[PDB]
């Protein structure tokens, strides 16, 4: 893909890894793009970054997690609920 996809967020494809994805590749794929668009390490891009930042951190968030991971793979997201 030359850009990617506006619109959703989908973990897997916001970590740039695969729906199997292994957690280590979950993380190893992540830990890189947490601290790339990090607020703190982009001051010129601080705006996007804090942004992008958002999405890639729910994104491991809930693709490293066991609960969250499975749940989203299963289901994914549900509408307003309360």
């Amino acid at each position: 893909g030359s850009s990617g996809s506006s619109g959703m967020v989908d973990y897997y494809e916001v970590l740039d890894v695969p729906r199997q994805a292994s957690s280590e590749a979950i993380k190893k794929a992540y830990r890189k793009l947490a601290l790339k668009w990090h607020p703190d390490k982009n001051p010129e891009n601080k705006e996007e970054a804090e942004r992008r930042f958002k999405q890639v951190a729910e994104a491991y968030e809930v693709l490293s997690d066991a609960k969250k991971r499975d749940i989203y793979d299963r289901y994914g997201s549900g509408p307003s609920s309360g």
